[PDB]
């Protein structure tokens, strides 16, 4: 469908309540650590690396999903849901 294949996802940080929800475009080969590079540069959180951050997709108002380091975001997200993404740190949890 269409030339290539890309979409815009919404990325919030691991905060709690509403925040500075950022938005970025993802392409077929879009890797977890890639989406994070964008989302991170956006949030000015160079303090840490991309590798130290989980990519989570939010489906329901409680049901979240997890994206591996190379799962083509375009193909690793719950389509039936919304393109909402959380950037979480790989803290001791």
């Amino acid at each position: 469908q269409q030339v290539g294949d890309c979409c815009i996802i919404r990325v919030s940080l691991d905060v709690d309540n509403g925040n500075m929800y950022k938005s970025i475009l993802v392409t077929s080969q879009d890797k977890a650590p890639a989406v994070i590079r964008k989302a991170m540069d956006k949030h000015n959180l160079e303090e840490e690396e991309p590798e130290d951050y989980e990519l989570l997709q939010i489906l329901s108002d409680d049901r979240k999903l997890k994206i591996p380091e190379n799962a083509n975001v375009f193909y690793a997200m719950n389509s039936t849901a919304n393109y909402d993404f959380v950037l979480k740190k790989r803290t001791f949890t």
